[PDB]
Parts: structure tokens; C-alpha cells; sequence
């Protein structure tokens, strides 16, 4: 039964569990994964109102001086470039990416996107025909399933990924995995069916709409934002579409139990419907930067052209 | 069918028989590149561009000889696995190449039938593209998808004058959006017959999704020997961007004063939607990696082309 969210943790909401797990409000932990850091900051006027616990250290300033500056202060090359390529009313989907040079904290990756009057900025460390290579692969690919494998292949060799898997939706949103390229030792997922709960359904249209989402330590601490609520509005910091929220600790929980210390997946989107999922794992924790993680994102588009031009070519 | 190309004393090309031209097999090159043709199993050059000597730095006789193994040594395992007997002519494996003579130099290599075609050309060595496909995305219609596009791909290029050239059911074209340098005539309305992009060349343009002409005033450079030792026959340059344009669409361009020419298919449910039309009015070698970038462009505009025609549907 579909059932609209709880309030979350920090707002005096309940505890999750196996009953009331569609209702997890996943979209506002109120915190984010340590191996980067977020702020918040006002659309119009850019002054900077919430941010990480953990900012300080990369971006090496204290809170208060931080808090005590507009972006266009703090970011005098990047702020207008930001305000031209995120109007107001844009959709929370679109994102500009530049790279940064910080004294402090080497090249910097910067990603923004606009929720409402809010700026979110991401930032994380950052670091050759693989990618057309694997483009023109996958097009001549005979059918569904050699396109299945090629991908899961490419994906293993541009990532050193311990597993790499297609996951499938079928109509009742059970899913499947169809194929799989994985490490010597591992024992196979291949035809293995999972039940629709696995993968919950307000996960299942957040992943239809922001296309990537990772878990680079399942067993870190999340880092609060401080403070907890935007202060625009008393409420809570929308972060679906945010690389860096917190996961689910009953997601993080599930994949503990299964011996993963590193999770990513792709979303293939097909006729507007999340039609699969490009899955990884890694026994260990494992950070991939944000410029190797593009490619992914590029081939998840790829994959969704594929997908359809191969079932068509089918009835 | 097809008339006989030139060389093998077939009729020249008037607006007469537009639909007949060979277009895939002029037997010729543009000149800001190289290209030789090899045998699949043995890895022997039997044809090359007549230019080769400048590119490769290479005594002419040593290349009609040599093997690829010999010539190319870590690349010729790699193409033999990357390109399969069987493969489609459309599979296309790149690698860049630091070779003594020219810094660094693209090599694009495909395979028809029995032989591999190598292409040459110079090249070098970042968040336009990322942030262009999430623009691409959320452009909330087909009109403002077709704005978005000319735009960003100008803003990558420089080129003069980006387009999105859209196919009418009949094949007659429509310009539907423009991005242009000031001072230069709008396109933006305009339609255009069916034969401007005979048959023969929106087939071609339906499986080789990338063509260009670098300088509409350059000389094409032969294949020597012309004809494939093989098979005695002309070598298919389809799948090959180097390939040299048909002289009557090189006056075509001169015409307009364009002086370098590029555009993209735009394919949606197998069928050539339309094409990402550039024109620059001087001579213009973007370079391989650029290329790749408006590759990718193609691949995502076709399938938002679609998204974004669903939604109106
Ligand atoms: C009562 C709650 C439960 C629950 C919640 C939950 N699950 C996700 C997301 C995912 N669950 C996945 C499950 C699988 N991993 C596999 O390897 C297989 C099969 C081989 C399955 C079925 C997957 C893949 C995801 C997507 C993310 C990822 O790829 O790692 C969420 C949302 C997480 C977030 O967005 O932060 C939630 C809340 N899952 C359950 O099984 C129950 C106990
Ligand atoms: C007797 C045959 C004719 C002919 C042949 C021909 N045309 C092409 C390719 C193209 N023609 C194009 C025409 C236009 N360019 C524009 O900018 C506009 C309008 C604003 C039009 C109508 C275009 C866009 C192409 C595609 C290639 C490109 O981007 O430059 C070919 C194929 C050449 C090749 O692939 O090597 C041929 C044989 N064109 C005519 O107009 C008649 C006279």
C-alpha cells in the first residue's frame, strides 16, 4: 500500500523498519557521505546559509568566515557562470560541473544544481578512447543481451568494480539481473530474481528522476548539515539531488549484510520509466572520482538509446 | 543503381542524375589527413593516400611493403580483437599514436570485409559536455531542445553557423533553429528540396553518422593503387570521415560561401530525423577529439529528439 512519508529522524519522526519501509523520507537526511563536503546558499543573493559539518577541512576556513561571505565573494570566477547556467525556476534536475583550484584542498570538483530559491554545492577531490571505443561496441552489439554484456563489461574495465550487473524491472517492479561481469571468486548473481521491496518505491521514482547514486563507505558516519533545517524555511534541505546524501541506513544495513563496502548504480530510463539499473559493487570502500563517474553517467544515456533501438527490434 | 565513378570512366554528375553519383567511392581523400588500407589477416598496406610520405615521415616504397604488425606494433593485437572478421563497417576503434615525425597523431581504424581502413590525422594531449547534456535534458520542449543544441555546439566549435536541419516526411528539410555569428544571412524558416541531400547520401547518413568538409577549395588527394589489389574493385569509403566530398555538394557550399562544413545525423527509430548542420567561412580541421564530442552530442540528441516528440504525442 502506497502511503505518503514520515516526517524524518531530526523532526521527531519514527524509526524505520521492515513495515513502514516505503514511507522513509530518503530525499532529506539532513546529512551527507564524508568524502565530500555541501553547502547551501540563497539563489538571489548567494549568501551562504548551511553547510557540512565537515567543511571546514576541505575547504579550509572556519565556519563562521565561511557563513560570513556571499558566493560571489567566495567564488568570483564561478558565480556569475553559475547564475547564468541555473535561472530561477529551472528544474532541481539540471547541473553545472567546474573544476576548481583551492590552495588548501588541491582541484576541487564543483557541482551545483537549484532547488527553489537554493543553491547546493557540492564539492569533492578530483583527479583515453575508452569511451568512444566503448560507444561504437555497444551499437553494433546483435541483440539484447550482447548489448547487456558489453556494457557490463565496459563498466567493469573503466571502474575496477569487484561486480558490475544489468538489473532489470519487471512490471510488478521486481527485478532481475540479466547480466554481469564480476571478479574471480565471486559467486554469480546471473537469473537471480529479487522481490519488488528490495527497492522500494519512493527510491524507484527518485532514481527515474536523478540518474546516479552512490555509497563510497557502508560503513562511514553520515555528516549533519548545519544547521539541520534551511533556515529560508524552517524545513528540510531537499538533497535528491545530491551525489553526496547520506543513504538509507536501511539500505546501508542491506548491503553490510552482503559484504559490499562500496555501492553504485546507474539508472536506465526508458519511455520515461526506470527500465533497469547499471549496479556495482566493491568488497572494500572505494571513491570514484566525479570525472570517471561522468562516464558512467554518459553511458547511462547510451544504454537507454540502446535498450530501446535492440527491443524494437523484437515484438 | 550507381553510375561508374569517374576514374573507372563513368558519366560525370549534372542535376540530371543527382540520385546516381557514387559518393562512397571517389577513390580519394581530403588532405588534412592520411589514409591507408591493409589486408585483415596479414596486416599488409596495399593502398595509401599519395600523401602518406608527409604525415607518417616514411620513404614511399617502405610503406606499400611493410605490415602493420611492423609499422603499428602495440596497436595491430588490439584491432585484430577490436575489430573482428564479420564486424559492421559502422564499429570504429580510435587510439592515439606518439610517433616520431608528427607529435601526436588520432588513428581511426574500421573494417569492410576483407580490409582495414586507417585513418590518420593530427591531434594533441573538459565539463562543456556534462553540462550540456543536463541542459540538453531539461529544455522543457522540441523548440527550446533545438535552441539548446545549436547553441552549446557553436559554443564548443566556434563554428559560424550551427543548425538543426529537420526532414519533412517527403524529405524536404526545414532549418528549425540557428545559431549564427552576427553578420551572417539567417537560414532560420527556411525549407529546402528533397534533392539538396540526394537518396543515395541520407542512406549513407543513416549508418556513417559524422561527415565534414574542411576547405570546399581543397584538391582531393588519390588512393594509389586506386582500385583494392584484393578484389580489383573500388575501396567502399563510406564508413571513412577523410573520404573526399562529392565536388557537385563542394560547389554547393562554394556557392553559399562556406569554406568548412560539418553535421551529425540525428536518428530516431531507424530513420534520419535530422542532421546538426555547422558552417565556418573559412577552412576549419576541427580535431578528432572535438569530433568526438559532437559524436556523442548526436547519440544524446537523438534519443531526447524522441523523449521530447513523446511528450507532444
Ligand atoms: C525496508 C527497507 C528495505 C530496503 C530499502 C532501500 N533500498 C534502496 C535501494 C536499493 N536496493 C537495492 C537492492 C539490491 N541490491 C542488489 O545487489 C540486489 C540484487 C542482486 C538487490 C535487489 C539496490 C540495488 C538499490 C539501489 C542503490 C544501489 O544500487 O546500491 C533504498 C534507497 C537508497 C538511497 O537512495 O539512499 C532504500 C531505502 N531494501 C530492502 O531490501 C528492505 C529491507
Ligand atoms: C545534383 C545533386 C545535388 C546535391 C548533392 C549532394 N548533397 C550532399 C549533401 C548535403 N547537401 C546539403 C544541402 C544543404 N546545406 C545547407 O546548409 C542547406 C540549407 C540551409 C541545404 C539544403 C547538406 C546539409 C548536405 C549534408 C552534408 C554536409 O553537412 O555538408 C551530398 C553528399 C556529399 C557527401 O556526403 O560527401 C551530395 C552528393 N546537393 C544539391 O543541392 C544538388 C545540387
Amino acid at each position: 500500500d502506497p502511503l505518503p512519508f514520515f516526517p524524518p529522524l531530526y523532526l521527531g519522526g519514527p524509526e524505520i523498519t521492515t513495515e513502514n519501509c516505503e514511507r522513509e523520507p530518503i530525499h532529506i537526511p539532513g546529512s551527507i557521505q564524508p568524502h565530500g563536503a555541501l553547502l547551501t546558499a540563497d539563489g538571489h543573493s548567494g549568501e551562504v546559509l548551511q553547510m557540512s559539518l565537515n567543511a571546514a577541512t576541505f575547504l579550509g576556513q572556519e565556519p563562521t568566515v565561511l557563513r560570513g561571505q556571499t558566493l560571489a565573494a567566495l567564488l568570483p570566477e564561478q558565480w556569475p557562470a553559475l547564475q547564468a547556467a541555473l535561472p530561477p525556476g529551472c528544474p532541481d534536475a539540471l547541473q553545472y560541473r567546474a573544476t576548481l583550484d583551492w590552495p588548501a584542498a588541491g582541484h576541487l570538483s564543483l557541482t551545483v544544481h537549484r532547488v527553489g530559491e537554493l543553491l547546493i554545492l557540492e564539492f569533492e577531490p578530483t583527479e583515453p578512447h575508452a569511451l568512444r571505443n566503448a560507444m561504437f561496441a555497444l551499437e553494433s552489439a546483435p541483440n539484447l543481451r550482447a548489448l547487456a554484456e558489453v556494457a557490463t563489461q565496459t563498466v567493469r574495465e573503466l571502474t575496477g568494480f569487484d561486480r558490475v550487473m544489468l538489473y532489470k524491472f519487471a512490471p510488478d517492479a521486481t527485478g532481475e539481473v540479466i547480466a554481469e561481469a564480476r571478479r574471480e571468486g565471486l559467486h554469480a548473481f546471473l537469473g537471480h530474481r529479487f522481490p519488488a521491496s528490495d527497492i522500494p518505491a519512493q527510491a524507484r521514482a527518485l532514481y527515474t528522476r536523478h540518474l546516479l547514486r552512490l555509497t563510497a563507505d557502508t560503513r562511514a558516519a553520515a555528516v549533519p548539515l548545519d544547521p539541520v533545517l534551511n533556515p529560508q524555511t524552517n524545513a528540510p534541505t531537499p538533497l535528491g539531488g545530491a551525489v553526496l546524501r547520506a543513504t538509507s541506513p536501511m539500505h546501508m544495513q542491506y548491503l553490510r549484510n552482503m559484504g559490499v563496502g562500496s555501492s553504485l548504480s546507474v539508472s536506465v530510463v526508458v519511455g520515461g520509466q526506470l527500465w533497469g539499473l547499471i549496479a556495482c559493487h566493491h568488497q572494500t570502500p572505494y571513491v570514484l572520482p566525479p570525472d570517471l563517474r561522468t562516464t558512467l553517467e554518459y553511458l547511462g544515456r547510451l544504454l537507454s538509446l540502446q535498450v530501446q533501438v535492440k527491443e524494437a527490434l523484437e515484438h
